[PDB]
């Protein structure tokens, strides 16, 4: 048994080559996580441990993405690798982060806890109920943020609950709703809804839907789809379905260009087998924005957009009926 505590500048790829790990297992990982792309996500501080036989050969990859969160690869006697996600609910709690403007609201809320990310978030769903260069204090803001945690320890995972501030110039509110949006309490959306198609009408056949039962047609294993394949031509443009900002933009062996878009604290939407992806990392993008064309990269029996639609990180069906 091996532990890896991921650091700075660290990829699967990268880890594997110092660990010993000849490049045929690492083809076999990759492309087991074509229907989940966890391992292209891996941050330093989160730990994979690696299991060896007698042989010394990788037998099983646990990605602990957390204390409460791992993805399992387990290699099969056919020598493919198949895949398994565990997740144990801890406890959440409750934490209110409250200050007042003496320092903007920015200095503010970092002074009293509030992370950069999560000052991120607060000034992008208040943006147009408040103008953070004009209101401008004596004012004050509570935050109600709920924290994961397993026993005494603190997981990391958070999610922001509650807004509100108490101006001179008009007491503003905004709660998270059902739906992954906040919500004035007149019931005003803070943020715009989706498109639900990322295509032109023309190629919006859907060749295979979501199913995350699917099983394998040569093994009998269960092998998710996690996303819905439309029938673009190599070429065809693809558009984001939301606002929001371009986090990440990969070349895949298996899942070809890829892209992935963060909508808000909830949402957000990957576009694989790219044949061209025209934005950049950090780059904002509109509701409808053409983001790149589509292609046939990485496996694939055929040309196709695969979109995908992840809520709190776990795939959905793009095409169900309840969304914003
Ligand atoms: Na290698
Ligand atoms: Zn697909």
């Amino acid at each position: 048994r091996i532990h890896y505590m991921v650091k700075v500048g660290d990829t699967l790829s990268g880890i594997f080559a110092q660990l010993g790990v000849p490049y045929s297992i690492l083809q076999k990982i990759l492309s087991v996580d074509l229907d989940h792309l966890q391992l292209d996500m891996i941050q330093p501080g989160e730990e994979l441990e690696l299991m060896m036989d007698d042989m010394g050969q990788l037998s099983r990859l646990i990605y602990h993405m957390s204390i409460v969160e791992k993805a399992i690869y387990t290699r099969e006697n056919d020598g493919s690798f198949s895949y398994d996600f565990q997740e144990i609910s801890g406890e959440w709690r409750e934490i209110l982060f409250s200050g007042e403007i003496n320092g903007s609201f920015s200095v503010s809320a970092r002074r009293v806890g509030l992370t950069s990310s999560q000052v991120a978030n607060i000034t992008q769903v208040m943006k147009d109920k408040i103008d953070f260069s004009r209101s401008l204090r004596a004012d004050r803001f509570d935050i109600l943020v709920k924290q994961q945690y397993l026993g005494e320890h603190n997981t990391g995972n958070s999610e922001i609950k509650a807004i509100s501030f108490k101006l001179a110039k008009g007491d503003v509110s905004a709660f998270l709703a059902e739906d992954g949006r906040f919500y004035d309490r007149a019931g005003n959306s803070l943020e715009r809804a989706f498109n639900r198609y990322p295509v032109d009408k023309a190629y919006r056949q859907i060749t295979s839907g979501f199913n995350p039962k699917r099983k394998h047609p040569v093994t009998g294993r269960v092998v998710p789809h996690n996303g819905t394949d439309f029938a673009t031509p190599i070429g065809a443009p693809v558009y984001s379905t939301g606002d929001g900002k371009v986090i990440v933009v990969r070349k895949h062996p298996y899942a070809g260009n890829y892209l992935v878009i963060e909508h808000n604290s909830v949402y957000k939407t990957r576009y694989l087998h790219l044949d061209k992806i025209l934005v950049k990392k950090g780059q904002l993008v509109k509701r409808g924005q053409k983001i790149a064309l589509a292609g046939a990269t990485g496996r694939l029996t055929g040309p196709h957009l695969h979109f995908e639609v992840l809520v709190r990180n776990r795939p959905v069906d793009a095409m169900k009926a309840d969304l914003p």
